[PDB]
């Protein structure tokens, strides 16, 4: 069709999370280098203790319940100062949950109709146009602490 290693902004996360989240190839990475890979990998590491309690120690009540909890980041992040943690909350969540969705696609359904839409929607045109460039978040992930 037109696979130019960048068919869409959100489409990249919606797929790599619900589609690739099940199997992350460590041989070749055609799409985004590693901006979300590191971002999600970092949170999933610590946040795991939290998710493991909701996912593993209980059946996540679909997106209806989680949305208000996680997605709420948008209602609060309507216009702040660099809140990567917010978008990262639902973003990384998609990756982690993506693994736990193999048995329950309930959360995998909204992730498609919400993660991408809210990802850029909440992020903001400017925030994305400026910061949302992959190369930035990927390089910033290390700049945060060296």
């Amino acid at each position: 069709m037109d696979e130019d290693v960048l068919p869409g902004e959100v489409l990249a996360i919606e797929g790599i999370f619900m589609a690739c989240g099940l199997n992350e190839p460590e041989y070749l990475y055609h799409p985004l280098l590693s901006p979300i890979k590191l971002y999600i990998t970092g949170l999933m590491r610590d946040k795991e203790s939290l998710f493991e309690a909701m996912l593993a120690n209980v059946r996540f009540h679909s997106t209806t319940g989680i949305d208000q909890l996680g997605l709420s980041m948008l209602q609060v992040s309507g216009d702040g100062n660099m809140n990567w943690g917010r978008a990262l909350a639902i973003l990384t969540f998609g990756s982690f949950v993506a693994q736990k969705l193999s048995n329950e696609p309930h959360l995998r359904d909204f992730a498609l109709a919400v993660l991408p839409a809210y990802a850029y929607e909440a992020i903001g045109p400017q925030w994305f146009r400026a910061r949302g460039g992959w190369r930035g978040l990927k390089a910033y992930c290390t700049q945060v602490l060296t």
